[PDB]
Formats: C-alpha cells, structure tokens, sequence
DNA sequence: AAATTCGCAGTTCGCG
DNA sequence: CGCGAACTGCGAA
C-alpha cells in the first residue's frame, strides 16, 4: 500500500521517495529516473533551436533545457503537436517557465505546475491506499498553560495524552493519582517520552484535531525552547509544516498526518465545531470541555489536576474513535481520487475533481488546459440559468408521492455527451442541442467527462449489488465507503463545468445541462398532469410532489406507478424517472421550506428553520413540535396550544438560557464586513479585547432585556450571567418563535395577536 | 476559500 | 419615522 510520495534533492537531482507499508513493514523505494517536465506549444519548428537556448537561474548556478521531445497530444479532442520540455530539477520549472512563455514564438505551455511528487503518482499509473493492509493508528492531544495576552506558546505544554487500540493515555510532569496517568519530572521529560511512545508504537497515522493549526505548532514552539530534536518522522525529520491558504498544515514523513478538522468542517454541517460538539453529533454522548482558565488555575494552585488529566484523555480517546469512523472513507477517496490521504482529507470539492481528471487525462494523452490567467479570470464571470423551481401550493396536504430524477445532471451528461471536447464540433454526423441554449453537442465519439463518469456510474452500480452479498461486515463497509464517494464524485461535474477557476471550465456545458435538467423536470410535470390527472404541489430542480386531488392513498400510489412506466419510456438513453417515497401528509410553506412525513411516522424538512443552524433551539425546536403534531395527527388546534404554551415559558423567563443562543459564523476577515449585524458587534468587541477573530469562527450570542439595535444588546453566551442580566423575553418571542411558527399557522388562519400571552 | 444557481429571511440604515 | 433596499447567512437542489 502506498502512503504518499516526495521528493528529496541529491547533488542537484531529484529522488523521489515512495512511502510503503507492505505486510506490515513500512519501506521507502527511492526512484532515481523521474524527469520533471512542462510542455510547450509552438507556432513553427524552427523556432525550437532558440528555444533549448532559453535560461534561467534559481541556486546561483544556470538553469536550461536538458532536452526536448515532439510529441502528438489530443487537447479538447483535436489532435495537436507539441514540444515536451525536460528539465533537470523540478524547481528549475518555476524560475524558466515565465521567460519560456514569453518567448514571442511560444503560443502557450502547459503542464507547468503540477508538483513533482503527484506528478509523479500520476504518470506511474501509482494509486495510494490500495489494498487490505492495517494501518497502525495513533490519536495525540495535549494540554497547555494559557495565559491572557502573552505570546503564542509562552507558556509550558502541561500534559499529551494518546490513544489507540490498547487504550488511552496521559503524560504530564506533576503527581496526578489515575491509573492512565504516566508521571515523569519536567516538560522535556513529558515531551521526550511521548517521542518514545510514538517511536515504539511507530504508527501510520497520527490523528489530531485541529493538530495542523495548533498541536504540532506549539510542540514546535517548546521543543526549540527545551533544546528537543522533535524527530517525529519515520526518516528522523521533524514535523514540516507547509502553508495552506491563511492557515497552515502538517506533514510528519513516512506517516500520514491526519487532522479531523477540515475532514469533519468539509463532511458534516453543524452550528459548532468544537471537539465536544463534533463528538456528540458523531456519537451521541455528550463529552465534558474543560476551560482553559480552569487548566491553568488547576496547575498553579496545584488543586484539581485530575479534573485536567481526564479531559485531556478524553481528547485523546474521542480523537482516536472520530479517527477510526473517518479514516476508512478518506483511504477510499485517496484511492478514488488517486492522491495522498493527507492531500485528499485537506482539498475541496473543485480540487479532488481536477486531480481525478488530470490523472485520467494522463492515462488518455489529454494534455491539460491551464488555470486561467487573471484575464481569462474575468472573462469568465458571467452567470446563466440554474435549476427550476415552481411556486408550491402553500398549505397542508395528504397522500403526496415524490417522483424525481435519478443522477439527473450526470444522466444529461452522459446522455447527450455534454463536454469542452464535443461543444460545437464541426463535421460530425450527428449532434444534440441544448433547449432554449442552442449548444450542440457532437455525438460521434464519446467525449472526455462523459466517459470517464459513464464508468463511475456503472461501478457505482456493481459495487451496491456486491455489497449486498459481501458477509465480512468490514469489507461491506469499505465497499459502502466507495460506492458513496463514486457518487459524491459524480455529482460534482455539472459544478465543475461551470467554475471559473476550473482546468475544464465549460459554461455552455454547464448551462446546456441547467437547460436539459429545465426541459426534462416540466415536461414530465405537464405529462404527469394533463396526462395522469395529477396536481404537483411542489418542484425543485430535479423531483417534485404530486397527488390526485380527491384521490386515496392506494390510488394515488398505483396511479404513480403507472405514470412512471409511461414516462420512462419516452424518457431518452440515461434520463429516469424514479418512485421515491410515498408521504401521509405534507406542508408546504414557501420555495425550499417544506416538511413531509413517511407513512411510518419520520419527517423529512427542508429549508425549515428547525434544519438551519443560524436559529435558537427554542424556535427551531418549538417549529418541530408544531410540524409533528400537523403531519403526524393532522391536529392544528394541538400546533397552537404548544406554540402558546411556549410563549407563555418565555414570557416567565422560564426557558434555558441554552436553548436562546444563535450561532453565525464569521464568513470573513472582521475589517472586510460593509455593514455590522449582532454577531459581528459581538465579535468586534472580542477583538478588542485581544480575543482572535479568524474567517471561520462561530459566534454564539444570547440577546440582553434592551431596547434598539440587537447588536448593542447581544453578549456572547460565555460571558452570560442570569444574576446580571436578563434575557430578552420579547426578542425570542417577537423575533424567532412567533416568525417561524407563524409562517406555518397562517395557513390555518390564526394571527400573529395570537398566539401570545 | 474556492462546484453551481435558486431562494428565503433578519438586521440595519437611510430615504423622503 | 415608516418602509424598502443592501448586506448578510445559510439551505435546497
């Protein structure tokens, strides 16, 4: 099983380094051969003996052109020439390319900036984390002295703590009666042996959270103070820390460093992000947080240090079981996506597609098409028509069917073989034409996309029937794991073609798919009415809810299932149409907010304040209580008592405190909002006073009895104190509860007088 | 930081 | 000082 790949510089030369764990035993293959390259597109032949002159300097020495190759490459489905540029370092690219472009017989070059260790993955046809090989996994957490102010790191690391199979553990330099606690003399010492400990348990992976931005800094920070060679990796290097945008990342050699933070911020939608938090959604059991006042307090008065030692075991415990849930799935993106574990766990969405379709282009003799240059940037601003969504018939319905498309946009893409490479092809026999669009799309050979997610589907599909006949539960699993990001994957193509920092951009292939998915979704709700005699209530980009107005459950239910055998057969080559489920009731509010029951009594909600996580529990749980008595027994007068009573408890100040927060993230830097609303006064202030404001923070703010601006009025929910200050009764009732709920009863009639107290 | 568009809805401010 | 548009956040698909 392959890890990762780097490489190092020998005399100038490049040796890659291909990271293995094979029957257990971790091993390093070293590749002398490599050549990095770039290619480049000329305008005549003899303009290539000037070009091998080209130069250029980086390390005091020259850097040229070690040799030159003609090769033939398909680039968008037309055969082209190209001339393959050899270089002797891979960092010789960066500094010659610009002169190379501006060579005024260089049209364009290409391939320039791919880096040389995945460059390498994919021109070796190398996939990582193939096979049934166990990875040895090792959770680590720690423990510091925090103080107000100060300097990053000043003070001590008080305890790390570990976890794995065999349990977990802390180590920390002060007396702590507990059987988990391993006890030695001073800081360094602490530090030293957790070297050790990594050193003898010599795992694949080590698993953190938020270890990127904060674990293996500070470590960093204290082992240059104590004099500590902090030899982490696996060929005795320390930990390498590599900037990623604002923030930064860890990598410790010959080991996969695996920080749960951007997998579960990218893999799971919550209002919070704190380890507690991240371990209850997962899990389901609360985990108790410690402060840092109350760890530092507890160290310098030497009182309650047990308290700390089980908090900072519990991190490391609940890291490594987040580790062992999330793992599995990242392995088999890595080996989806064909890329390290730790680049795949740290990418998003647009990246994994680029590296899945750079490789394939490889494997096809596609040269690439750049990353636009700024003024192709801007040229590709304009936006187009997206998915259609009808206006719902507001109210409360019965015996309603869902009916929507199965892969809708991967269906039109393959079906009329959407792509860059087809788009108004010129001689070609056959052709498809985008609805109200015009694009055509030459049908004669299969195009790029379209193929390579052709064979995604169809292993998609094979994987879920073996799945079903797999017995090892661990294999099923991974098999799931697959066939699950197969699918991720394939649903991110259509936003692919249409993202303007994408290799393949394609605008008229992401509008011709909109247009398709338009024309396909109405004519089969036109069909389904005027046809079947159904009334569709609601619709939305790729399904919609229909019944028979006066119809029964068993009529409506078998009408479906014929209308759908009529319209599978008009429907062309991929396109289907499916019976989703079948649903009791259903309440309609507004576009993407609506909430229907299943006949064993679930409720499905959409766009619903109860799924937003910008809204007090208090609202959001008081909506769901009104929803469950509207679905599951139709009783509105029921809705209205509970809204009231609800009222009335806030009203009395009778309502958790805990259940009045609002959580909003802060989507920018804190100098960049034009207009200030409450969580940004709230966070301005934490700024001033000293407390970090970083893009991505969540602010979680209670509303103080005031009047005028909410800003002025809100307080973080920490800094709340109920002997001091009330909470705003009115604001909860007037501004969250009423508003939410009341957008359910009006469609019973009842006013927003009622219902108050 | 980065898949897209379609959409609702709260807070604040400034127009007239 | 009412009201609507700007800015804002997040969901949906």
């Amino acid at each position: 099983m392959i890890l990762d790949t780097d490489y190092i510089t020998e005399d100038g030369k490049p040796v890659i380094r291909i990271f293995k764990k094979e029957n257990g035993e971790f091993k390093i293959e070293y590749d002398r051969t490599f050549e990095p390259y770039f290619y480049a597109l000329l305008k005549d032949d003899s303009a290539i003996e000037e070009v091998k002159k080209i130069t250029a300097e980086r390390h005091g020495t020259v850097v040229t052109v070690k040799r030159v190759e003609k090769v033939q490459k398909k680039f968008l489905g037309r055969p082209v020439e190209v001339w393959k540029l050899y270089f002797t370092h891979p960092q010789d690219v960066p500094a010659i390319r610009d002169k190379i472009r501006e060579h005024p017989a260089v049209i364009d070059i290409y391939e320039y900036d791919i880096p040389f260790a995945k460059r390498y993955l994919i021109d070796k046809g190398l996939v990582p984390m193939e096979g049934d090989e166990e990875l040895k996994m090792l959770a680590f957490a720690i423990a510091t002295l925090y103080h107000e102010g100060e300097e990053f790191a000043e003070g001590p690391i008080l305890m790390i703590s570990y976890a794995d199979e065999e349990g977990a553990r802390v180590i920390t330099w002060k007396n702590v009666d507990l059987p988990y606690v391993d006890v030695v003399s001073t800081e360094r010492e602490m530090i030293k042996r957790f070297l050790r400990v990594v050193k003898e348990k010599d795992p694949d992976v080590l698993i953190t959270y938020n270890g990127d931005n904060f674990d293996f800094a500070y470590l960093k920070k204290r082992c240059e103070k104590l004099g500590i060679n902090f030899a982490l990796g696996r060929d005795g290097s320390e930990p390498k820390i590599q900037r990623m945008g604002d923030r930064f990342a860890v990598e410790v050699k010959g080991r996969i460093h695996f920080d749960l933070y951007p997998v579960i911020r990218r893999t799971i939608n919550l209002p919070t992000y704190t380890l507690e938090a991240v371990y209850e959604a997962v899990f389901g059991q609360p985990k108790e947080k410690v402060y840092a006042e109350e760890i530092t307090t507890a160290w310098e008065t030497g009182e309650n240090l047990e308290r700390v030692a089980r908090y900072s075991m519990e991190d490391a415990k609940v890291t490594y079981e987040l580790g062992k849930e999330f793992l599995p799935m990242e392995a088999q993106l890595s080996r989806l996506i064909g890329q390290s574990l730790w680049d795949v766990s740290r990418s998003s969405t647009g990246n994994l597609v680029e590296w899945f379709l750079l490789r394939k282009a490889y494997e096809r003799n596609e040269l690439a098409p750049n990353k636009p240059d700024e003024k192709e940037l801007a040229r590709r601003r304009q936006s187009y028509e997206g998915g259609y969504v009808k206006e719902p018939e507001r109210g409360l319905w019965e015996n309603i069917v869902y009916l929507d498309f199965r892969s809708l946009y991967p269906s039109i893409i393959i079906t009329h073989n959407v792509s860059p490479d087809t788009l108004n092809r010129e001689g070609c026999k056959e052709y498809d034409v985008a609805p109200q669009v015009g694009h055509r799309f030459c049908k004669d050979f299969p195009g790029f996309i379209p193929s390579l997610l052709g064979d995604l589907l169809e292993e998609r599909q094979k994987i879920k029937k073996k799945m079903k006949a797999t017995i090892d539960p661990i294999e099923r699993k991974l098999l799931d794991y697959r066939q699950r990001r197969i699918k991720i994957l394939a649903n991110s193509y259509y936003g692919y073609y249409g993202y303007a920092r994408a290799r393949w951009y394609c605008k008229e292939c992401a509008e011709s798919v909109t247009a398709w998915g338009r024309e396909y979704i109405t004519m089969t709700i036109k069909e389904i009415e005027e046809k079947y005699g159904f009334k569709v209530i609601y619709s939305d980009t790729d399904g919609f809810f229909a019944t028979i107005p006066g119809a029964d459950a068993e009529t409506v239910k078998k009408k479906a299932m014929e209308f759908l055998k009529y319209i599978n057969a008009k429907l062309p080559g991929a396109l289907e149409l499916e019976y989703e489920g079948f649903y009791k009731r259903g309440f309609f509010v507004t576009k993407k907010k609506y909430a229907v029951i299943d006949e064993e009594g679930k409720i499905t909600t959409r766009g619903l304040e109860i799924v937003r996580r910008d809204w007090s529990e208090i609202a959001k749980e008081t909506q769901a209580r009104v929803l469950e008595a509207l679905l599951k027994d139709g009783d509105v007068e029921k809705a209205v008592r509970i809204v009231k009573e609800v009222t009335e408890k806030l009203s009395k100040y009778e309502v958790p405190p805990e259940k009045l927060v609002i959580h909003i993230q802060i989507t920018r830097d804190l100098k960049d909002y034009k207009a200030t609303g409450p969580h940004v006064a709230v966070a301005k202030r934490l700024a001033a006073r000293g407390v970090k404001i970083r893009p991505g923070t969540v602010i979680s703010y209670i509303v103080l009895k005031g009047s005028g601006r909410i800003g002025d009025r809100a307080i973080p929910f920490d800094e709340f104190d109920p002997t001091k200050h009330k909470y705003d009764a009115e604001y909860y009732i007037e501004n969250q509860v009423l508003p939410a709920v009341e957008r359910i009863l009006r469609a019973f009639g009842y006013r927003k007088e009622d219902l108050r107290y």
